[PDB]
C-alpha cells in the first residue's frame, strides 16, 4: 500500500492504518512488530529532504521505535 503512488486519494488513511500496528508489541507479537517497524525505517529510508512519508510517522512510531528494545 504505502510504497507506492496510485489514486488512493490521500495518506492519511495509511497513516491510520500503520499507528494501529502498534498494539504488536503490547500484545506479545516480536516478529510482526519486526516488520513493522523495518517498513517504517524502509519509508524513512528513502527520504533525505522530502515528504514521501506523512509527519505522522515522524511522530508516533519513529519515537517508539526507539524504544522497542
Amino acid at each position: 500500500w504505502i510504497f507506492n503512488t496510485e489514486i488512493f486519494p490521500t495518506v492519511k488513511e495509511k497513516a491510520a492504518i500503520l499507528t494501529k500496528m502498534l498494539a504488536f508489541e503490547i500484545r506479545g507479537e516480536p516478529s510482526l512488530s519486526k516488520l513493522f517497524y523495518e517498513i517504517v525505517l524502509k519509508l524513512f529510508d528513502q527520504e533525505h529532504f522530502n515528504n514521501t512519508e506523512i509527519t505522522v510517522r515522524m511522530e508516533q512510531p519513529f519515537l517508539v521505535g526507539t524504544r522497542v528494545e
